[PDB]
């Protein structure tokens, strides 16, 4: 959480495949999701992981991303298939958690992933 550096984003064509990547620094953490924002929208979930493995999705992007965590590499990933216009915009990932007994969010930078048509 302390750091969080995204990589993954690109240029890639309708039906494309990405692979972003969320690094956190080092190793009280809960859940880390994924987030974007499209060019003058709110940001939106993507999707999320708890601690414990448990996956929730956009209705936008189910089945064609996936959200998994490499504890042994402390790397978050966000796998995305069957890529569409849609889904350009800056991704974000947070990761949240708690130091006592106090709640905090920690953002990466923003990644830039752009489907062309």
């Amino acid at each position: 959480q302390v750091q969080l550096v995204e990589s993954g984003g690109g240029l890639v064509q309708a039906g494309g495949t990405l692979k972003l990547s969320c690094a956190a620094s080092g190793s009280g953490i809960v859940v880390m999701a994924w987030y974007r924002q499209a060019p003058g929208k709110q940001r939106e979930l993507v999707a999320s992981i708890t601690s414990g493995g448990t996956t929730n999705y956009a209705d936008s992007v189910k089945g064609r991303f996936t959200i998994s965590k490499d504890n042994a590499e402390n790397t978050l990933y966000l796998r995305m298939n069957s890529l569409k216009p849609e889904d350009t915009a800056v991704y974000y990932c947070k990761a949240f958690f708690r130091r006592d007994y106090v709640g905090y969010d920690y953002w990466g930078q923003g990644t830039q992933v752009t489907v062309s048509s």
